[PDB]
């Protein structure tokens, strides 16, 4: 499997106002070809935002980022962090 | 939960050569206080791997992330590119 990790400067909103607000953008992740999970993650205290995503192959996470990473200019974004990397499934299944 | 992500310079072992290898230490993770999860991560062609942790709390998070930097020296890792965040509950479950 492939897990892309993505973070960005983010300035709010956080918490359950972050919920609310994403709410349509989570629903429209679960719709994309090879997805699996994804552990959004927030920082208010350094104003940065992001998520952790597992996809079945990279080509399917690459295509995600490349159209998130257009997306997230959308919101202001102008630069995202970010790295693709293959999962170590016998690892990860002793520490899960 | 704190969900901290982790990656750094990596020569290897990758693969089932470095889920041989790093088997013991996948072990002792499952010990350490707070833990609760990790995706192990790798990039051969990159020559990169990491991980994703998921803590109870940030305290946790930060004394483990101290005592594993530390001991990463002795696999020759010098540098770790390392991120704290809150995990967006809410959001999450959408998206598992």
């Amino acid at each position: 499997a492939t897990l892309l990790q993505l973070h960005f400067a983010f300035n709010g909103p956080f918490g359950d106002a972050m919920a609310e607000q994403l709410k349509p953008l989570a629903e429209s992740i679960n719709q994309e070809p090879g997805f699996l999970w994804k552990v959004w993650t927030e920082s208010e205290k350094n104003h940065e935002a992001g998520g952790i995503y597992l996809f079945t192959d990279e080509k399917s996470a690459l295509a995600y980022l490349e159209k998130h990473t257009a997306r997230l200019k959308n919101l202001g974004v102008e630069e995202v962090v970010a790295k693709v990397f293959d999962v170590n499934e016998p690892l990860s299944q002793i520490n899960q």
